[PDB]
């Protein structure tokens, strides 16, 4: 005898947890980003123009800082998104400046990674694709084998058109793994200056990793946020997986190309696709 | 072990319950409002030019559909509602017509009855504040006295200025406790077309009644539950004047009619108007 | 992720909930049963006595303190409970006095009101079946028509040998429902001497009374909660019949003494006494 | 609105969780050890019979299938364990023995670990106290530190009485953590005849194995038990604390003496110390 069904909302009723102490500072978290970084901007933006990239899809475009970025750049992004939560803060700034030309264009729908395809509105497919922020480690694999994280990238996939760009990232998991640690302030993207610990637990399942769980300390309180854990290795397999291995891929290490066995350890792997 | 902490997203993924079963037969509910009955906007847009009401606020005003009504009528109208779920559907609408003038200047924003006079932007305050379709009962009664109820209106007393209207209603809880039901198809505002049944469940604690809970079922057959603060008449006339140091003149309507103790007609709804003295 | 599944133990570990503030309210409370009323104690016994009766099974025997004072009177007593929480201090008492004769007799088992045929071990079945303190009371309806009350009951009457007894109880319901108050110290078979408040939480499902709740406060200061099917007379008097296929006699007792229909006097309990014909 | 607190239970209404599914499979899985292997008994019979114990506490008995055998190889035994889920078992087997003299005289008893001191009757203490099957690696680590493991143990400790034993044991965590796998069949003390499988998880937090959690398979039904990972060095310290180092203390592997480095790998170390 809970008073409501979990998940229905109720005129002048907060949303279920909206007022919960982890939210409350969960928007902290979501919002310590407003620092995009020089080199950062730099490099997406030489990548795309260098490609010839006028309309871009943004998945988990987040509270849409990136897509912001894009739509100033003169680009035409449509920005998308499963967490209303998150949405919302996208879907406000869009508002603010729903008077500038250029944010009238600026297109912002709700769509999932298991149904993408029918979620999006577009005829003929997006120049570049991005995912960026290392969302894509968001998806669990709750199934098992990792039958989701298959459907999800060729979901992704089928939206870049021929002789498009998908650009996409993770962090570090094999750093990670072998030192057992996700420690903060390592955002190559955005940089905090919001002091911060992290407790990094991982979960090994039948000798494979498989999630990563950061126990946030950061007025002084708790949030939790999870992770699957990609490899290098197969998640590049996944990626050429979901083309069907027609594609050319290559692999940067914090936007320099990256070279097996060089001594400089990245952040992040950014993994950028051209359809063939 | 939870994954991730109650009440946190993550950039791609579904927030906490939104596939839930519950949740996408709650939407089929909460988008039902879509078919206003006549005589509703004739009594709503009579009363609020009457009083010469031009700036109106909307508390909980859900998908926003009373809000659109007020827009297109050529008011000036600031929205609220504490639930992004809901929220969500409004701002939609707005952006859909952003092109139109009246609604480049509709008003909408987060807003919770506690914090209410915090939340709301204005200087100085409302010709008319309308809560109607019964979301007041929303609120529970967690602490006991009703301690929270008194601050709500308080709240919402407070977005009122001097020579205006507070419009607020409240199903026909006396009727309720009395039958031990509240059956479907009663809603006076907007008529449903989707066949329902629903459960009523009440529950007295200590010999006062403190919440009745409607679990629904709807034509594909599925299920959600729904719970209400059981207001009666007489406890809320009260609780309305003291939210106003009894500096108000208020008058009750049953359906849109004047209302009058021990008439025949049994009423859906008590409307309330109290103008602020 | 839970670390263990629900419902299972390890070795040096409390099980789920044991150390729990409410747990270790509610063993005061389960243990208050301490002091029998002599007027309790002279009617059962005399009863019994009466009908012949020797061999005598106990259903939800709790602590078996009602057992106890069986044994010590003689009676070929088999004790049974679902609770596994309230046997411990049975089984653990019997142990004490194993030395007795009488408690080397005294058979102590798990059984389930849902199965008691496939439970209870015997041939041919008892002289009396005795199920008081208003245990009946706390099998819920969940399945909403009452057909686990019918199951229970029909599988207790089959535990009652021709000419035998079955002696149940309940709580006054129709005084409970009527006030809404299911006030402390009313107890006929055991005196408590220790001090509480309760709040009473009725709750009515369409139209009928579904389930009494109770938190009680008990004086160091501690909480718990009791919940129980609210058995109107008539009801209950019709739902017994049934389980004998009207194949009985009955009678009912308010606190011991015969009831009569529109008496002045309201009694805190009920008690029906049936023979098998 | 539960309709009764949390850990209350009715007359005539069946505990919390006994009806659900991981229950009544759960009961299969304590009640499949019927089969001692014959090594065993001879070992530990052999143990405190040469060191001359007559008064043994046989602490988490659990069904007291090892205090059974005490009480009928002559000892003075008491049992106990914090589950009245399984002590339920040991009370009701001494009941339909009640007759025999040895059974009269065996006692049973709840205790927990954390208060063991108060909860135990005895004067002077035992001449064993034994903890075998790996039923101490139940003990969870919720504190962060190991503050609960110290305490217990300095009960467990204070149980011995000068010239006596513990006898406790731990499954091999140093291979399990290595392999990533805590695989069935392997109990030393009973042989199943019952087909498992089993999903091995390992959490690490903050780089220290903190927890091995298995999801049983056994008609097939899944039940979950939860382990903390002693690893042989580090339970060793802890031991000697409980005694203040005045104590002698040697490592048996499966039964027989133990030496660091040679090529059989135990599936259980068993810690002998007697106390000087
Ligand atoms: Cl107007
Ligand atoms: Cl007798």
């Amino acid at each position: 005898y809970r008073t409501r069904s979990l998940g229905v909302a109720a005129e002048g009723l907060p949303d279920q947890y909206a007022d919960g102490e982890a939210a409350r500072v969960w928007q902290l978290y979501i919002g310590d980003t407003r620092s995009r970084t020089a080199e950062y901007k730099a490099w997406l933006l030489g990548l795309l123009r260098q490609h010839g990239c006028q309309r871009v899809l943004d998945v988990a475009c987040g509270t849409g800082v990136d897509s912001i970025m894009l739509v100033e750049e003169g680009f035409s992004v449509t920005s998308v998104d499963a967490s209303d939560k998150m949405l919302k803060y996208a879907l406000k700034e869009r508002w603010n400046r729903r008077h500038e030309p250029a944010f009238d264009k600026w297109v912002i729908e709700e769509a999932n990674w298991m149904t993408l395809d029918k979620d999006v509105p577009q005829e003929g497919g997006f120049d570049a694709v991005i995912c960026l922020g290392n969302s894509f480690a968001h998806l669990p694999d709750c199934k098992g084998d990792q039958s989701e994280h298959r459907l999800a990238l060729k979901n992704i996939a089928s939206m870049v058109r021929a002789g498009g760009l998908l650009v996409i990232d993770n962090r570090n998991y094999d750093h990670i793994l072998s030192t057992g640690c996700a420690p903060p302030g390592k955002n190559i993207y955005y940089k905090s200056d919001l002091t911060k610990d992290v407790t990094t637990s991982v979960l090994i399942v039948n000798n494979k990793a498989h999630m990563v769980t950061l126990d946030y300390t950061v007025g002084l309180s708790k949030f939790r946020l999870s992770y699957y854990p990609h490899c290098l290795a197969s998640f590049t397999e996944l990626l050429q997986a979901a083309f069907g291995g027609k594609c050319q891929h290559s692999v940067l290490g914090d936007f320099k190309p990256y070279k097996p066995g060089q001594t400089y350890i990245p952040c992040y792997f950014i993994h950028v696709l051209k359809r063939t």
